[PDB]
DNA sequence: TCAAAACGTCGTACGCAGTTTTGA
DNA sequence: TCAAAACTGCGTACGACGTTTTGA
């Protein structure tokens, strides 16, 4: 568990509000108790030509990794506990994605508890709905309603 | 000249490297002594639904305006003199657009002496070439060489 | 199972210009 | 003539998902 330079957090919050993405998903996966994975992702996108910038993120955040996909690359942070540490420090400086940040911090904390009750899990699922509401969501499919519509069994 | 708070500059540089644009142009306009205007623009683009963000920049930078062209909006800063003050304090915190900014800054300084000479005017136009090379330029037409092949017809 | 990684899809929301006009 | 504003075109570089696989 590490602490970040505030001047680095400020700059990064601006960049994240620009080209970053704080993403929460419900993934239809039969292998899970409630037939769905709760997925949290922090991501920063950039033209692969500027992959060096993303490399620096990995170095400076100390965790996460870069993935290439043709012309575009992504810094990706998915691991729940480093995500929590990082987002908790970033969140106060975000202006466009602060709500998304806080909802994710929230979702994370309620995660053991959500693996117990079919309707605690659905509650966390609605928090995910809120995150996508705040984002410029366009191709979403699996909402919280498609989750209770499955628990109908 | 207004001096900006460092925390504001830091966040903003990050946002500018994300969704901003530092733009230099050679505009074919025959009302100009060399048949072209040197145009410098600092721009921040955003979905109009989030206009408030851009409108706050107007408050915080204390100059510039916002225009809405349908689904997106822009904060625009063109006035050469506040542009210089602003980009001077912002530039140390930029990481992707630092070069563009420093280039725009010295285009501004040499702008009077470029009124003087067609040669000094072409040198300056070279700097505009460099700004566009550093950007993700895709639809450029008028270059420093377009200017040369027009100053020759004389 | 589950956290996490891997791999693909899709519609913009940006960026980066162009052209033309204003108003002394 | 000029600084500056106004208006327009266009091709991504992003954003924000989906679907499937890993590896104990
Ligand atoms: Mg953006
Ligand atoms: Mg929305
Ligand atoms: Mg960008
Ligand atoms: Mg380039």
């Amino acid at each position: 568990n590490t602490k970040y330079n505030k001047e680095f957090l400020l700059y990064l919050a601006g960049f994240v509000d620009g080209d970053g993405s704080i993403i929460a998903q419900i993934k239809p996966n039969q292998s899970y108790k409630f037939k769905h994975q709760l997925s949290l992702t922090f991501q920063v996108t950039q033209k692969t030509q500027r992959r060096w910038f993303l490399d620096k993120l990995v170095d400076e955040i100390g965790v996460g990794y870069v993935r290439d996909r043709g012309s575009v690359s992504n810094y990706i942070l998915s691991e729940i506990k480093p995500l929590h540490n990082f987002l908790t420090q970033l969140q106060p400086f975000l202006k466009l994605k602060q709500k998304q940040a806080n909802l994710v911090l929230k979702i994370i904390e309620q995660l053991p508890s959500a693996k117990e009750s079919p309707d605690k899990f659905l509650e966390v699922c609605t928090w995910v709905d809120q995150i996508a509401a705040l984002n410029d969501s366009k191709t979403r499919k699996t909402t919280s309603e498609t989750v209770r519509a499955v628990l109908d069994a």
